[PDB]
């Protein structure tokens, strides 16, 4: 079998065959050397002495209201906070991008192949004894039995953080534009050529869906008006392809950037309101350049809505999630004068770990009515009888489920999260520890340790054996959360420079891109730069309801 | 008409129309202020007065021959030049790149769209007054009259700087991987997706066209064994696709990655050249890995090869080019703690500017024979008939043509000639002296300032009539050139920023990529580091014939 199997090489350093059972470590510019590059630099050594655990940073952004208090309020020590925050966690990514699903060695088929998703670990080789390498069992455990034990919601777990159903739902809506797993080629395949916020799940993958879906007029997107109400154009009407079941009436088959956002009401509300964003957006542009043709208006107004997009995405969507009472800023200025590459190639693990099903709830509560997930699944006429207003408004006070701690996966979608376990063995996933390791964390040593509890760690013990062998996904959704938070420690230190590299590597946040002019002035500047959750909403649900990502 | 036809923001000042006849210039970064972006900050005057000019750095660079023989000889110098000449040259080129030939403002379609050249400067609006913004007269003058007038051989005029056939059919072949112009789509749109060196010229565009073209044994490429030569195999076996006059033999058909590479044999004996340079790699990383299997036996072939590739490219090609006595280095190292952005995206006037004709003989000599156009063209006997080992030798000696000055494109090309400027008008390229400021350049005061000369000069006025109307193509071929030299200054001002992004943005020069185990290991990287153009030659041709860009 492969020499690599057993993941020989620490500290970031790669493994390579020599012979049949022979293997090299290459330790290049990894601060460590010898056989497995686990003997430090002078340098290095200095390095891991003075370097605060994630879990002592977290405190301290946590703690000390009124320190952060004069920090935030402060333009020039925020932005060297804030500078920090970026930097500290850019250098996690490979980026150009390395490996994938087919490779674990650099290829020019992984680099130019825009189809696959990337892999921040190479996947474990095909001829290894074990699935995790040489660790543990022949085969892991059944996959139904991890999610019974540990996985499956017994009561509703609330979230302590107060996250609410504005939030589960702009995590689905946002997530999905560069989340579009292509299964006719396999889980380790993406349909997001993009590779990031293009925001083409308002505006199509493709120039025929988005033509389809172009008024072309006044740079605006093609829609409907119901009982006064401004709402997403037919399929019918476009011939925008859209999945449906075969039931659904002809006027609520809404069609939209993305194809599978009528699956859910709380999919096509969000659908709604960037539909009416981007033609208030038009009409603002049309008021500044009466000049403009539409061509250029719809550009533009697509460049100031993902600028928008980031904005609120860091400054009330992370910053929620966060827990910090440190202000997040949205400045692609913090770059300027650091090194960072403009691109991004989505990673197969940032999907795997965004599978936050625990965040829905028993059953979707709006105004008077209590709706089933089979009474809200693919129907839109929620949307329509109750209207924007009252989804915001019930939506903004119903609170989401925890998604760490273990044991609180609605049943409702069981199968989901029997997927993400099992398209990760097919992807052959390395171990949780693997990854903890990749992410400057150390590996856990018990069961008890992960969950920082006694029971699931015994059903975990039993099934696993070793600590080392349990795997990423369901260890995200039992590890022991942060105090009163809604992820533990590994969900916070993978997902962050993921999302960091998806948000600023975008092209509009480089230099040449991020200027007035580049979004038609100052007007268009200012929209980007003062968006919000509430001001999306106030500014196109009628009543302008009061909005945020916590119950409170 | 569009207010900003007349270009009137300065010093890389964006142009935006704010009613139907007003513009704003948004000046953010440029170090100037003012509505025209003509106001220089205090700290631009300082940087302004400091700063030599290309002609002066192309001066020192070109003399002091012994000065740079001991600059060459220290490692520590010679790496801080070089890293100077690098990020000298960065700054100047978008990227993420902006503009298109459909789109003047940035927009996502003009970002993601990887189908198009993307521009160094944006189109002439549409509905403007003139070809060229508000200058000049309505109509540019015939291209036919400009072709004929300063651009056609009259006497061959060789180039001083002694610049051979191998160099000739380097540059084309070399190119030819990412100017892949999509005619079906129009001159703006290329076919070349990957944007750069990723040698789909040698490997195909398309994974179906790869496969195709692989043996699936060792990581080898398909071959042919003729006369105990190895040479590409047919369209017939590999059911490649290939772009042939119908009376072209199947036998004579030969497959390689690029599409149009049997037009001219130049182009098939380095597309041999090639073949063989990856099955030998191949061979050797076998020997270092027994263990690996086809497919990671011919990645890592490829990732060499693009890696010899920009070896040969910096330290053979442009070293050759530049007339510089300085030593260019590959090194990506030299950009690890510099602000670099490793992606490239090829622009139009790259293409443009790359038309280079003129380096064409009126004949093809090999060994006795001289080959006119019409013999030489789609004829693959002829490398079959001489061999390898005599091109080499023949191409090697034979002299090509002087680029700028005027005056020597040859006419069984003036067709293809024609068509550069047609198809920059088509794209509604901006004047020669707006892409000389866009890359930091004077503005020529007059046709006689452009040429160095008098009589194509007041040819080019009496077509023209002003200066800020002359058309970037037909400049450069008839640029004064440098004392000696190849190129005047646009061509090279122009091209090296273009050149240097294409080669150090490769993501093999990346620090995650640049490593020995990328490449199989120390003996497959020093592979790269060791590249040149006499090497590749020397250990794919029977004989190992020298060679070189000069003589
Ligand atoms: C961010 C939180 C989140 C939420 C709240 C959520 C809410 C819901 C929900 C009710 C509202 C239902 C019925 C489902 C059901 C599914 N989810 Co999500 N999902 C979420 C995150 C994800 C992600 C991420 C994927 C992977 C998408 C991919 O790879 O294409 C996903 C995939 C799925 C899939 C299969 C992949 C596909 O292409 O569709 C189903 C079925 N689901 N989920
Ligand atoms: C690099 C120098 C170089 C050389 C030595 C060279 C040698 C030769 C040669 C004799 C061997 C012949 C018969 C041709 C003939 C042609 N060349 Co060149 N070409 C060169 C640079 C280019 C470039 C660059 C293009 C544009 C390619 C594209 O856009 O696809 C080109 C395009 C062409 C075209 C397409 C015309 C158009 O519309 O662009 C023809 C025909 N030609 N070329
Ligand atoms: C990016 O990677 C994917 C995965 O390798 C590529 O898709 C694959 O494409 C190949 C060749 O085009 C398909 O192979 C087959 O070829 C023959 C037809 O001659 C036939 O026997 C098979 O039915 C199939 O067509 C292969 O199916 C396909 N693999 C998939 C879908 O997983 C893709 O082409 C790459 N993208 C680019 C731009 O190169
Ligand atoms: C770096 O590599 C590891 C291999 O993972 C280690 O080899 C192992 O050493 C263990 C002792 O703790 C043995 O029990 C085990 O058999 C052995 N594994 C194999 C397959 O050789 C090396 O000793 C280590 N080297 C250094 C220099 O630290
Ligand atoms: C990139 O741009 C080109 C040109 O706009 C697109 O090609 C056009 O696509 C439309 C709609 O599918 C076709 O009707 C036209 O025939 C094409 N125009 C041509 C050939 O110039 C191309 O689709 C774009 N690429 C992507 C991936 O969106
Ligand atoms: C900025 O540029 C504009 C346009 O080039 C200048 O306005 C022109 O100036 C000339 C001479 O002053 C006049 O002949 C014309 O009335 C204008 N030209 C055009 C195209 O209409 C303006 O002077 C510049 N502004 C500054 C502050 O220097
Ligand atoms: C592309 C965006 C993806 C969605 C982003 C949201 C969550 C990412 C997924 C999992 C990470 C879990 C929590 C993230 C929130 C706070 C963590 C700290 C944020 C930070 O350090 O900077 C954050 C800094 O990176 C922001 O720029
Ligand atoms: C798209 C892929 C681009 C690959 C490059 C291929 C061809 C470009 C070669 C020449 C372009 C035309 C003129 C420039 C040549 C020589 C001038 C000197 C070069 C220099 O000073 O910097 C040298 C410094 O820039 C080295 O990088
Ligand atoms: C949705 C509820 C889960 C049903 C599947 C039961 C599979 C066995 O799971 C068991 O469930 C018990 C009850 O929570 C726990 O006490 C045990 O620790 C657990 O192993
Ligand atoms: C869909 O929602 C409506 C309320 O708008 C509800 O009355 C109806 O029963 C639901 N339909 C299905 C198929 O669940
Ligand atoms: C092709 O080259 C051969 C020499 O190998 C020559 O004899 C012949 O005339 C050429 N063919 C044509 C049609 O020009």
């Amino acid at each position: 079998h492969h020499p690599c199997c057993s993941n020989p090489c620490q500290n970031r350093g790669e493994c390579m065959s020599t012979g049949f059972d022979q293997y090299k470590c290459d330790c290049t510019r990894t601060g460590f050397y010898g056989e497995n590059c686990t003997t430090p630099e002078f340098l290095t050594r200095i390095k891991l002495l003075l370097k605060p655990t994630p879990n002592t940073v977290h405190y301290i952004l946590t703690h000390f209201k009124g320190v952060w208090n004069i920090v935030n309020n402060i333009p020039f020590l925020r932005s060297l906070i804030m500078k920090y925050v970026l930097t500290s966690r850019s250098y996690l990514i490979d980026s150009p991008p390395t490996y994938n699903v087919h490779y674990g060695y650099k290829s020019w088929e992984a680099f130019s192949n825009l189809s696959y998703y990337t892999r921040a670990l190479p996947p474990v080789a095909d001829d290894c004894p074990t699935p995790m390498g040489v660790k543990g069992n022949k085969e892991l455990p059944d996959s139904k039995e991890v999610l019974e034990k540990v996985l499956l919601r017994r009561e509703f777990i609330p979230d302590p953080q107060g996250s609410n159903m504005m939030f589960a739902f702009f995590a689905q809506h946002f997530t999905h534009q560069f989340f579009k797993t292509d299964h006719k080629r396999g889980p380790g395949f993406t349909r997001g050529l993009g590779h990031g916020v293009d925001l083409n799940h308002i505006y199509g993958e493709t120039l025929d869906r988005q033509h389809k879906l172009r008024l072309f007029k006044d740079g605006k997107l093609k829609y409907q008006v119901i009982g006064g109400e401004v709402y997403p154009p037919t399929v019918k009407d476009t011939q925008v392809e859209m999945i449906y079941p075969p039931h659904i009436p002809e006027n609520l088959q809404f069609a939209v950037g993305q194809e599978v956002f009528g699956l859910v009401p709380g999919l096509m509300m969000y659908a709604t309101i960037w539909l009416r964003e981007h033609n208030r957006v038009c009409d603002i542009l049309k008021q500044e350049h009466p000049e403009w043709g539409d061509e250029q208006l719809f550009q533009t107004s697509r460049l100031i809505l993902i600028g928008e997009t980031i904005k609120i995405v860091i400054e009330d969507y992370v910053q929620h999630l966060s827990g910090y009472h440190f202000k997040l800023k949205f400045d692609p200025e913090l770059l300027f004068n650091q090194q960072f590459q403009y691109q991004n190639r989505i990673a197969s693990e940032f999907n795997t770990l965004y599978h936050w099903h625990p965040l829905l709830p028993d059953t979707f509560n709006i105004e008077d009515q209590e709706y089933s997930f089979k009474q809200f699944l693919y129907n839109n006429s929620i949307l329509l009888e109750h209207g924007l207003t009252q989804f915001v408004e019930s939506f903004t006070r119903q609170i989401a489920g925890r998604v760490a701690g273990g044991r609180n996966v609605p049943i409702a979608v069981q199968a989901v999260a029997k997927a993400s376990i099992d398209q990760s063995r097919e992807m052959k996933y390395q171990s949780l520890n693997e990854y903890r390791k990749r992410f400057s964390l150390k590996p856990y040593t018990s069961f008890e340790e992960l969950t920082g509890e006694k029971e699931m760690a015994a059903e975990l013990k039993a099934l696993y054996s070793d600590i080392d062998v349990m795997e990423l996904y369901p260890a995200l959704l039992v590890e022991k959360p942060r105090p009163d938070a809604i992820f533990g420690e590994t969900m916070v230190e993978l997902g962050a420079p993921f999302s960091l590299k998806g948000l600023m590597g975008n092209p509009i946040c480089s230099p040449q891109y991020w200027k007035p002019s580049t979004f038609g002035g100052e007007v268009g500047f200012k929209i980007i730069n003062t968006a919000s959750i509430q001001s999306l909403i106030c500014n196109n649900v009628k009543g302008c309801p009061f909005t945020s990502f916590n119950v409170q």
